[PDB]
Order: structure tokens, then C-alpha cells, then sequence
């Protein structure tokens, strides 16, 4: 049926995780024919292949989940912060309550597309000879596309077991009384590293540059306490659109310099107590603004994470004098016992920042200096390449006959996040120039979602064939993406420290910094009218 040969549908989604979920969600709503090409079995995205060792949600119950009543009406976690089995089982449950799976085609891998400007329809072609033609065309195919590894040639070479994060195997490796690596100090790096610490014989975490980690308070959630706030759930789901990162909290009224030095200790140390991404995107309103203010929020960070290391020579490395870069310029992890993983004496931090690793050996891995490690297990939680998502990867094609991949070799162009000049009816969720990384995945994920939902209701309704972003629009939207970067202390290719910087492309900023808010309004102003789109009926 939805694996036909050759296949008519009104809607083709591609991807079966959250923005997948939701998208198939709002075109039954609208009484279309839509089907979810998945390149894996199963529905739940990151949440079934790119989880690791101690992998699991860094927002806070209730905030990473969808607000579809049904979903969350007999739906209760057993903690605030729920690993990737949690979310697997979260998923399951998601499937048993709107039988996703029903309208999936599994194993479809698509390797490409092109719209037939006369036929008004998308070919969407898979690995396997399968081609899907569609009038509508969303990507849910997410951020976490192409694992960056390092030029590393001896990886073939060594013996041990060595994957990348993002393709460490479902069925668990035993590490306890092996000698593991580390290599990298993200999210990824810092969540392994608290799962490997307390089992490994030896462990070393090659850091080149030190996360800036904020403590989770996780705890325990009883099935009482959340059907009791269920009351006003929906409120709740609500009030996230509202917050500049889409979490149930945004920015402080206030800028550090209204504070006194009493006033700013107890409230940083309030936000440090309350936990999550509250110190990120709840902090003073100019801390990602001004240098100095920047500055306050670093030295308390620094104080605090001091406090948890026993050792000088870590404290240094773990939490620097001088900030390796603005505090809050990266999503920071949320960690819970990371810095007590340093002070065993089974662990050992290795800086790499003026000694790199020059390769892997038969052995283990071999630095700059000849210095060589042995090891049994290597996580290798490099970098993604996030230039752009795997939007480029699937051979996209423009009605210029162009791949996307070459119209973005010079950098990524969009219109308000969600479509792209050259590919009409194509729609993406979570992908660049939207809130994305800055973001609770979700929130951006249903902003986005009912926003190409009714301009895809708008298009049945007043007949129109296809809508196609104008160049005028997209650079436009590329020069508003930079304007709101370009106030902020992110990164710009005259840092010092740019996160992320790939050798084949230049770097730039990749999401809309503006905030939930201003950028529900900037994609609300250009329905019912498609304000920057080509129409044709
Ligand atoms: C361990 C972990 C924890 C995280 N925790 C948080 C968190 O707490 N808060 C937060 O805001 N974000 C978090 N994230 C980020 C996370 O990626 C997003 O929040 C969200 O899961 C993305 O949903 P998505 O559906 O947009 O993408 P994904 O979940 O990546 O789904 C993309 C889908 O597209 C499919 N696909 C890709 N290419 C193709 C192709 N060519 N053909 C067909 N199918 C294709 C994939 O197989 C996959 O099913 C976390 C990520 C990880 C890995
Ligand atoms: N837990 C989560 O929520 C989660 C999970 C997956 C992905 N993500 C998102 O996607 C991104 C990926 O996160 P991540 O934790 O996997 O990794 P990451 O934050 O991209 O950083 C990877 C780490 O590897 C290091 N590195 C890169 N190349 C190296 C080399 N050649 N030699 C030595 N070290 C090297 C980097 O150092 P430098 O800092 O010096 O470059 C960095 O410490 C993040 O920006 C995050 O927002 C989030």
C-alpha cells in the first residue's frame, strides 16, 4: 500500500521523530492522503539511532513532549528528566494512541527529489526504486545529520571497539574494568562521561575545549503529581510558545547592571538552584548582549563548578580563568554528577587544545608531542556538521535542475525557516534559520507544524497550484537571521573560537535567534496572503 512502486498521495513527510509525528498529525486533520517515508523501522528519530551511554532529554517534564491532548491524557514519566528507554516507550505510546506506524513506509531512504512545475507534484525517489509523486512535501529529517569525524586514517587500524556517539550500538557495550576514551567535551562527551566514569578501569576525555555545564535537579515524578498538574497542561504547552527558547521559562525583566553584587549573587544563585536551562534563557535579558554582563554570568558559572573539583590542574582546564568563549554562545549540557567523574582517580582529563590528536593507532589514538594512549572502547563524540541539516543529504533539486547541496555551497538560504527558493511546496520543520538549536525541540517543532499546516490549508482553499519563496524574500530572511546573530556575542568568522567550523564551508549563524515569540509573529504576518511567495493557479 504506502510501499507501492510508484506512489499518489496529497503529502509526502519525510522522517517518523517529532516533526514527522506532528506533521502526519495536522494533515489528517486536513483530510489529505499522507505517508511518512522513514529511512529506519520504527517512529521516534534521534530517540531510536543516535542514542549513547547515558543519552536522555536535558528539557524539563513537561516540556519535551507534544501538546496533542490525547497523547499526554494517560501519559505520566518516571522522572523529570526521562532517558532515551523513556522516550522510546513514550513513543510507543504516541503509535498506540494515533497508530502512526499505519501511514509510515519503513526502510525508505530518500535519495531524491524534483518538483514538475507543469504536473504540480514532487518525484521523490528512495534507495531501494520506490518514488513517491506528492503535491506537498515536508522534510522532518532533523539537525543531528552527518556525524563529523576528524581526518582520522588508522581508525580502520584499531583494535578496540571505537563509534562515533550518534552510532554507538542499541545492544550495550560492558565497559566495567575496560580502558575507554572520549573524545570531545559537548553534550554527548559530558553524558557519556558521567555513564562511563563510575564502571571503566581507566577512562581519558580528550577535551579541546571545556563544556559549559549547568547541574540538572533530577528527581523522581509520582503518577499523582502529574495527573494533578494536568489541570493546566494545555495552558502550560501554551506558555512555552511565549518563551524565547520555548521552555516554561524566558528571560529576566531585568539586566545584571539593575542588580547590586548581593542582588545578582542571590539571583544566579536562584536560577543555579532551580536548574535546567534556567542560568541559559532565563537569565538576565543582556547577558548574550553586553561583554561586561556576559562576563558576570561566566565568573559565577566558574565559582560554582570550582566548588565541585578537587584538583587545580582540572579546575583550570574544567572551568578557566578566562572564558574560552561568551557563556551561553552554545546550548550548554545539562549535567549531574560530570565534575565529581574527574575527582575519581580512574578518570583523567587530557588537553588537547595545543597538543591534537594526530591519529588513532592499532593501540589507541597518538597526539602531536608522539605522546600514545591504549584502549579498549573510543566514543567519538565529535562534532555534527550542522552548515546545514540533512536537508543537502537526500538530493534535493531545485526547479533550476540545481542540487541544494551546490545552492547552499556559499551558505544556507531560506524563507521564514520552513521552505526554500526553488523547491515550491517543500516545507522543513526544525532545520535551519528557524529557532531550532536555540530551542525545546517540540515547541519549534508544533510552531512550525501548524504553520505549514494552514499554509497548506490556504493553498486547497484558494486553489492555488504551488507558492515558490522569491530570492528578494529569502535574503531578505538571511539578512534578519544575521541582523538579531550579529547584536549577540555568537560566534562570526572573526572569533577566535568558532564551534562548529568545517574546513569545505564558511561559518555562519544557522538558527533564528529572535525568540518563540517575534518569530511565531514574523511566519504569522505572510498568511493568508504568502507575502514573499511566487503563486500560481
Ligand atoms: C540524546 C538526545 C537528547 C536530546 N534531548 C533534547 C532535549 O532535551 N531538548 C531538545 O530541545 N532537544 C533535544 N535533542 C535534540 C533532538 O534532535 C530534537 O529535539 C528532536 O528530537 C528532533 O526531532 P525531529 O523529528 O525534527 O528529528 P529526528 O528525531 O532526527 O528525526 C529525523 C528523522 O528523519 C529520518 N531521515 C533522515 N534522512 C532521511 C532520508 N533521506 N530519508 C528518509 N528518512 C530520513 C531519520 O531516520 C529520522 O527518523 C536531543 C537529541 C539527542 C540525540
Ligand atoms: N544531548 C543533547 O541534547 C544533544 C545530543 C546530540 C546533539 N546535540 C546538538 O547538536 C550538537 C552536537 O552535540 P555533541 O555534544 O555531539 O558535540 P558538539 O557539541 O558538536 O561538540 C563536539 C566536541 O568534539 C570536539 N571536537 C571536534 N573536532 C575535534 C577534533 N578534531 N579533535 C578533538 N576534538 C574535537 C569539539 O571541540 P571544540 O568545542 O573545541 O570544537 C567539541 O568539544 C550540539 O551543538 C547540540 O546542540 C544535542
Amino acid at each position: 500500500g504506502n510501499y507501492a512502486d510508484e506512489l499518489d498521495v496529497d503529502v509526502l513527510i519525510v522522517g517518523a521523530g517529532f516533526g514527522g509525528i506532528y506533521s502526519l498529525y495536522e494533515m489528517r486533520k486536513l483530510g489529505l492522503k499522507a505517508v511518512i517515508y522513514e529511512a529506519g523501522n520504527d517512529i521516534g528519530g534521534t530517540w531510536r539511532w543516535n542514542c549513547y551511554p547515558g543519552a536522555g532529554v536535558d528539557s524539563e517534564v513537561p516540556e519535551y513532549q507534544l501538546s496533542i491532548p490525547e497523547t499526554w491524557k494517560d501519559w505520566t514519566w518516571s522522572t523529570n528528566y526521562p532517558n532515551y528507554e523513556d522516550l522510546r516507550k513514550y513513543f510507543d505510546h504516541v503509535d498506540k494512541v494515533l497508530d502512526i506506524k499505519k501511514d509510515c513506509a519503513f526502510n525508505s531512504v530518500v535519495v531524491g527529489a524534483h518538483f514538475h512545475t507543469v504536473e504540480g507534484r514532487w518525484h521523490i525517489r528512495t534507495a531501494d526504486g520506490r518514488t513517491a509523486r506528492a503535491k506537498y512535501f515536508i522534510i522532518a529529517a532533523g539537525f543531528a545529520a552527518k556525524r563529523y569525524i576528524p581526518e582520522w586514517p588508522g581508525i580502520e587500524k584499531f583494535k578496540g571497539i571505537v563509534h562515533h556517539s550518534s552510532f554507538w550500538p542499541d545492544e550495550k557495550i560492558d565497559v566495567r574494568g575496560k580502558r575507554c576514551a572520549i573524545i570531545g567535551t559537548g553534550a554527548s562527551g559530558v553524558q557519556v562521561t558521567q555513564a562511563w566514569g563510575p564502571e571503566a578501569g581507566e577512562l581519558k576525555v580528550f577535551q579541546r575545549t571545556p563544556n559549559l555545564a549547568v547541574p540538572m535537579r533530577k528527581r523522581s515524578l509520582t503518577v499523582e503529581e502529574q495527573e494533578g498538574a494536568k489541570a493546566f497542561y494545555p495552558e502550560l504547552f501554551r506558555y512555552r510558545e511565549k518563551c524565547f527558547a520555548g521552555f516554561l521559562y524566558t528571560w529576566c525583566e531585568r539586566g545584571v547592571f539593575e542588580d547590586s553584587e548581593e542582588e545578582r549573587e542571590q539571583f544566579l544563585e536562584k536560577l543555579w538552584s532551580d536548574g535546567g536551562f534556567r542560568y541559559w534563557v532565563a537569565n538576565y535579558k543582556d547577558y548574550l548582549y553586553d561583554a561586561k554582563a556576559n562576563r558576570v554570568v561566566y565568573d559565577f558559572w566558574r565559582k560554582k563548578v570550582r566548588e565541585r573539583i578537587n584538583d587545580p590542574k582540572d579546575q583550570e582546564l574544567l572551568a578557566p580563568s578566562e572564558p574560552p568563549h561568551p557563556w551561553g554562545v552554545k546550548r550548554p549540557c545539562l549535567e549531574y554528577d560530570y565534575y565529581e567523574q574527574f575527582n575519581r582517580p580512574n578518570v583523567d582529563l587530557v588537553d588537547i587544545k595545543d597538543n591534537s590528536i594526530v591519529d588513532f593507532t592499532e593501540k589507541g589514538i597518538k597526539l602531536q608531542d608522539g605522546t600514545e594512549y591504549e584502549f579498549d572502547v573510543v566514543c567519538i563524540a565529535t562534532g555534527f556538521d550542522i552548515t546545514t541539516g540533512g536537508m543537502t543529504s537526500m538530493g534535493l533539486h531545485s526547479i533550476h535542475g540545481d542540487s541544494l547541496k551546490e545552492e547552499w555551497k556559499s551558505g544556507a538560504f531560506t524563507y521564514l525557516g520552513m521552505t526554500v527558493s526553488g523547491y515550491p511546496n517543500m516545507f522543513h520543520l526544525y532545520g535551519p534559520h528557524g529557532p531550532t538549536l536555540l530551542s525545546n525541540g517540540p515547541t519549534t517543532v508544533e510552531i512550525q507544524g501548524r504553520w505549514i499546516a494552514d499554509a497548506i490549508k490556504q493553498m486547497e482553499r484558494q486553489g492555488i497550484k504551488y507558492i515558490n519563496p522569491t530570492a528578494k524574500a529569502a535574503k531578505e530572511w538571511k539578512a534578519k537571521i544575521n541582523e538579531l546573530s550579529d547584536k549577540t556575542l555568537f560566534p562570526t568568522t572573526k572569533s577566535t573560537y568558532m564551534g562548529g567550523s568545517m574546513p569545505g564551508k564558511v561559518f555562519e549563524q544557522v538558527n533564528y535567534a529572535g525568540g518563540e515569540y517575534p518569530y511565531s509573529k514574523e511566519i504569522r504576518a505572510v498568511l493568508p496572503n504568502f507575502n514573499g511567495f511566487d503563486i500560481v493557479k
